[PDB]
């Protein structure tokens, strides 16, 4: 219930919140159904339009008017935009050169540069270029400022968990805006696009940009927007809000436009419908910064032109119905379109399995346009299974396909030629960034980054401290003047030990042998040198990783590979090789082929032993420095030590072993060298960190050997491919992976045929950044180059992504 009764007389816009049965003047009373009676009388004026006529100057007040050109309408902030271009001989914003902004150049009383965050919605990153040609406003921030040529968006590319992820820093997993659409089980509770339980604080986890700014002192402009508001309005909103008293003022202010995301879902995202969204979006642009510049402000304010995801092409009858695969398909609930979420009808029905249901969906026809995956087996890079409402069982869908229950839903719910929320690497839901002003760079053109970052940066923008979030607090330092933030490495918490030759052959009883047993001062001082050291600066490039929990373990040296042993989890947390351009592949010969050998620096108290193995039928094992990329055949028996050994799966040595003997040579031919560090994850509770001994729920059989829920690699080499990896004096260029470490090759359909055929696909899949494999790792990479740390942490937040050009 509200009460109506009072009015919005100068009230118009306020900015406090009132709570019911007192009526509001705020831009969110519509969708509360709570505005004053009056609130569209005074508060959403129309008469005479946006713009100031020649006859409209010097005009004597009239207050009805939705906007003024009166000689007064300066110092009451309420002008028309173009007040000063039709009336007083100014230009236009976008008809200015661009001029660098040094320094802020801002009035009296402003104690900080505003932030104002122009975002628009299914604005995919290609607009900026093919659009160019009717979004002359947008092309001059773009080209003045800083841009990137695209901005990644989280998973999945949907509206509400980008935009929040926009203002929190979040993964969508952490702030629990995990789909447009969702289901709490805790609080037996629907979040719907239409109704009220979606204002309920409860869905929304995290702290969000205007909460951190108010807490800390930071007025902020409401950021939500009224759908029926006009963008006009809005705009004339924000610059009346700029013209308040310096103590009343808000510093942080959000503009949103529903476009093109509206038109694009109509008409694709290239219809030539298209065409007029963009105009207006840019008209809208030339509103604000002509504004902007009549109150002085166009060289202090920054500028953030923002998207939330792209839009790609998606009809009706590109939809895959479960109903052809499922016999029980009224024993489920489908979330449905470009992502697929399947839990149980009803929690009575014990007659629910979900292996069942997802061996049904797997690989079932030739041309499947979905691929099903329980949440914890999804590529770590979407993070997106550590919520109670992410449904165990999750659809990845092709782009350009949607998923529904039955063919009766797409119809009796084409309509649509555009949608968004597929996997955020496919090129058509990249979207945009453009940062505009005094704080930003001049003309700078920065890579590709992700939304999860820009939290940070207008925390920086607004000098306050984030909360914490998911972003990498200096990664976009390269897109600031000023204002930079300098971290600091974090500090290493375990020091290693060196362990010595400390041990007899005849005290391990591990059920191990190797036919090793053949035979020298000139060759035995220098396998003397490389078990202390000798060649450490050709494997271990850019310094040991700092391990950052507490732990025992010892450091290995060996002539091709260095290792970090762990004595808790008994093999290594990273193994790290350099291969040249020059090396040479070689096979396991006959004889060694089953060959373990005790490692005489490790007690047999804190190895692995193969009666395990023997005696696990499940599991097999392979090692992290691979015997195929030896120096010499001397050089090969220490790949066989124990303590290069890893639990692995049969069906998972497919992947392992191909990717060892055939693409690392591969990617060291292409990139001149690679330098490869490798180890295990082991992340059971599938929360993007690592897991504690205790966490573990599985071990090889009768042992205290854990299994990895995931093996990844880092393989880094020189920016400048024309420097070897160990030789390279400038920037580095990284690609990662994070594999499932899995029983079985389901993921991949054509898992039968070779792996020449399956096994690479598979990996890009499964491409990660260093950070990813940080978090699940508690290791610290790239501590020793000669690098700034900024330049680093850009290099962390890298993902080879494998889509083609933009
Ligand atoms: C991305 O960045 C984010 C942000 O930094 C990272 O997320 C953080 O990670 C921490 C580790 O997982 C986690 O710390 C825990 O905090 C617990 C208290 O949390 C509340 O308070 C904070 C602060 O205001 C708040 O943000 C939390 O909000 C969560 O939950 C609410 C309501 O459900 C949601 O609205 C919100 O979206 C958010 O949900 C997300 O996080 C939670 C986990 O907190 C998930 O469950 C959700 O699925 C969702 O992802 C909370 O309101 C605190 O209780 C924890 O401490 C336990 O464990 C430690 C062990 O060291 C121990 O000291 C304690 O005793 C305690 O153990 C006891 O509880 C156990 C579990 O119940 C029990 O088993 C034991 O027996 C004990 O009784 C813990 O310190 C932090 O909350 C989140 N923050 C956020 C915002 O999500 C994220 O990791 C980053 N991701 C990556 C990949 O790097
Ligand atoms: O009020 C806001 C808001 C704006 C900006 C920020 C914002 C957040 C962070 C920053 Cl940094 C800036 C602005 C925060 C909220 N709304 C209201 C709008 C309602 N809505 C949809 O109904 C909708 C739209 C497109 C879709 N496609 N498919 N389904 C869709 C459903 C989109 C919502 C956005
Ligand atoms: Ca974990
Ligand atoms: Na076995
Ligand atoms: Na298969
Ligand atoms: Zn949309």
């Amino acid at each position: 219930w509200t009460a109506t009764s009072g009015s919005c007389k100068g009230r118009c816009f306020e900015l406090q919140e009132v709570g019911p049965p007192d009526c509001r003047c705020d831009n969110l009373c519509k969708s509360y159904s709570s505005c004053c009676h009056d609130f569209d009388e005074l508060c959403l004026k129309t008469a005479r339009g946006w713009e100031c006529t020649k006859d409209r100057c010097g005009e004597v007040r009239n207050e009805e008017n939705a906007c003024h050109c009166s000689e007064d309408c300066l110092s009451r902030g309420d002008c028309c935009t173009n007040y000063q271009v039709v009336c007083k001989g100014e230009s236009h914003w976008v008809d200015d050169d661009c001029e660098e902004i040094k320094v802020p150049e801002c009035p009296a009383g402003f104690v900080r540069p505003p932030l104002i965050i122009f975002s628009v919605d299914g604005f995919r990153a290609s607009y900026m270029k093919k659009g160019s040609k009717v979004m002359p406003n947008i092309e001059k921030l773009r080209s003045c400022g800083t841009h990137a040529p695209y901005m990644r968006p989280v998973y999945p590319t949907k509206t509400f968990p980008n935009l929040y992820t926009l203002a929190t820093g979040l993964y969508p997993e952490s702030h629990g805006i995990v789909g447009n659409s969702m289901y709490d089980p805790v609080f037996d509770a629907s979040f719907h696009l239409r109704g009220r339980e979606k204002f309920n604080h409860r869905w929304w986890g995290g702290q969000p940009l205007w909460i951190t700014a108010t807490k800390q002192g930071v007025r902020a402009g409401t950021f939500f927007w009224s759908v029926s508001i006009p963008h006009e309005r809005r705009i004339l909103t924000i610059l009346q809000w700029l013209s308040l008293p310096d103590n009343e003022r808000p510093s942080v202010y959000a503009f949103y436009s529903e476009q093109p995301d509206f038109s694009g879902h109509k008409y694709g995202p290239f219809g030539p419908e298209m065409t007029n969204p963009l105009r207006e979006i840019d008209k809208t642009v030339g509103q604000l910064m002509d504004g902007l510049k009549q109150l002085r402000l166009h060289r202090c304010v920054n500028v953030i032109f923002v998207g939330d995801h792209g839009m790609e092409d998606v009809t009706c009858d590109r939809t895959e119905f479960l109903s052809n695969y499922l016999t029980n398909v009224d024993d489920i609930t489908l979330v449905p379109g470009t992502l697929g979420r399947i839990r149980a009808k009803s929690i009575n029905n014990s007659k629910y399995d979900p292996k069942t249901i997802i061996a049904a969906l797997t690989c079932k026809k030739p041309d499947q346009h979905f691929k099903p995956y329980m949440k914890q087996h999804l590529p770590k890079r979407l993070h997106y299974a550590n919520n109670r409402r992410i449904e165990d069982i999750h659809l990845l869908v092709d782009r350009r396909w949607h998923v529904a229950r039955k063919p009766l839903d797409v119809y009796k719910k084409c309509f649509f030629q555009g949608d968004h929320g597929f996997d955020n690497k496919v090129n058509s839901m990249q979207t945009v960034f453009v940062g505009y002003g005094p704080t930003f760079k001049y003309r700078t053109k920065v890579p590709p980054f992700e939304n999860i970052e820009l939290y940070n940066v207008m925390c920086d923008l607004l000098g306050l401290k984030p909360a914490p979030n998911n972003g990498t607090h200096g990664s976009l330092n390269h897109l600031l003047r000023t204002n930079t933030f300098r971290p600091t490495m974090p500090d290493e918490v375990s020091r290693p030990n060196y362990p010595g030759i400390m041990y007899l052959q005849s005290e391990f009883d591990l059920g191990c042998t190797c036919d090793d047993k053949v035979e020298n001062k000139l060759e035995e001082l220098n396998k003397r040198l490389h078990t202390k050291g000798s060649t450490k600066e050709r494997h271990l490039l850019y310094g040991r990783p700092a391990v950052l929990y507490r732990t025992s373990y010892d450091i290995l040296y060996h002539t091709d590979f260095e290792s970090g042993y762990s004595e808790i989890f008994l093999m290594p947390l990273w193994t790290s090789y350099t291969i040249s351009k020059q090396a040479e592949v070689s096979s396991i010969p006959e004889h060694l082929t089953n060959c373990v050998r005790p490692d005489v620096r490790v007690s047999p108290g804190f190895s692995q032993n193969c009666l395990a193995y023997k005696n696990d039928k499940q599991m097999s094992y392979g090692f992290l420095f691979p015997p195929y990329l030896s120096s010499s055949p001397e050089a090969k028996y220490d790949a066989f030590l124990v303590t290069n050994m890893v639990p692995m799966y049969p069906a998972f040595k497919r992947v392992w072993a191909y990717f060892q003997r055939v693409l690392v040579k591969k990617y060291a031919s292409e990139r001149n060298g690679v330098n490869v560090i490798s180890g295990p994850i082991f992340d059971y509770n599938y929360d993007g960190l690592r897991d504690t001994e205790d966490e573990i729920k599985q071990y090889v059989e009768g042992s205290s050997i854990p299994v990895p829920t995931h093996y990844y690699s880092i393989i880094t080499s020189c920016l400048d491919f024309t420097q070897p990896a160990d030789k390279c004096d400038g920037p580095l260029s990284v690609s990662s992976f994070i594999l499932p470490h899995r029983p079985d090759n389901d993921e991949s359909c054509n898992s039968s045929e070779d792996e020449s055929k399956w096994v690479e696909e598979l990996m890009k899949m499964h491409t990660a950044r260093v950070r990813d494999i940080e978090h699940l790792t508690g290791l610290d990479f790239y501590r020793k180059t000669s690098r700034s740390y900024s330049e680093i942490l850009t290099l962390k937040t890298y993902l080879h992504t494998y889509e083609s050009e933009i």
